[PDB]
């Protein structure tokens, strides 16, 4: 039955998701060994220099966790801190040269993940795609 | 071109957020008076269906024999299960309602998916299934 496939499919999503913090397909191809969360922060910092707080929000984790992750990245020479223009208590984090290709690769990993969903969707007709879109909206509601 | 790829992405993200930090996906909160981990209750459910070994549970849950050893130890000190001689494990009467609540929990979850899947016509339902199998292939 459909309910059974839905159930199994979700289970499959989790066996895949242990232990990552996010779903990316294919292999990270970055030469620097870091966690998805670490690389992700680097990617966020490339799109926009940021505070501990803005990051906590984007990633949806404790500031305390962010602080831990940033200190590690700072020690690994992947990020550097600086003060804000007007307010000097505001601490801003940005990429170093070392991190630029790493941010770049992770963004790409995101792009390839999206491309895959996209090519999967495109094996369906325009109208097929619209049924699948309503299924996902419906299913998305149960988990809110 | 279209929203579907971003939509699949957000959706997997939603599953991610909902399933932190649980062993499985159930809808609604657990209704048992005794507060166990989901893995522990599911272990009770499993014994009811069939008395089992450490080995079999590890396979069925895809966790390490060591974790299974830990869980059973917890359930045993709370007198929810009893051993026997390969060591075979089974429920005590005290856990029978706990297994029942957990088996029912799954059942309410399933049904919630059935009613959702039923808002769709027969041939649309086959579209979804086909989409699901294709997406499943991406995570294997
Ligand atoms: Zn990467
Ligand atoms: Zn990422
Ligand atoms: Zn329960
Ligand atoms: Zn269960």
């Amino acid at each position: 039955s459909l309910a059974n496939q839905i159930d199994q499919f979700l289970g499959t999503i989790m066996q895949f998701a242990e232990n990552k913090h996010e779903i990316l397909l294919g292999k990270c191809e970055s030469d620097v060994k870091l966690t998805s969360t670490q690389e992700h922060i680097l990617m966020l910092l490339a799109e926009q220099i940021s505070t501990n707080a803005k990051i906590a929000e984007k990633l949806k984790i404790s500031p305390a966790a962010v602080t831990k992750a940033l200190k590690k990245l700072q020690e690994q020479e992947l990020i550097k801190s600086s003060r804000a223009t007007n307010d000097e208590r505001v601490v801003l984090w940005s990429l170093t040269e070392k991190a630029v290709p790493v941010a770049k690769e992770h963004a790409t990993h995101h792009e390839k993940t999206l491309s895959t969903y996209q090519e999967l969707g495109n094996k369906f007709t325009d109208e097929e795609q619209e049924v699948i879109s309503k299924f996902l909206s419906a299913l998305t509601e149960e988990f809110q």
